[PDB]
């Protein structure tokens, strides 16, 4: 359960390729969601 944050964001780290922690940073900031968190990585700076 609570461990989902680590694995869940990693799924993202797989999508955004971020770092367990980098994603967790904006992974959670956006609700550890992949749709939004992703738009950030891409819209993070051209």
């Amino acid at each position: 359960m609570a461990e989902e944050r680590q694995d869940a964001l990693r799924e993202f780290v797989a999508v955004t390729g971020a770092e367990e922690d980098r994603a967790r940073f904006f992974l959670e900031s956006a609700g550890w969601d992949l749709q939004i968190a992703l738009a950030s990585f891409y819209e993070d700076g051209g």
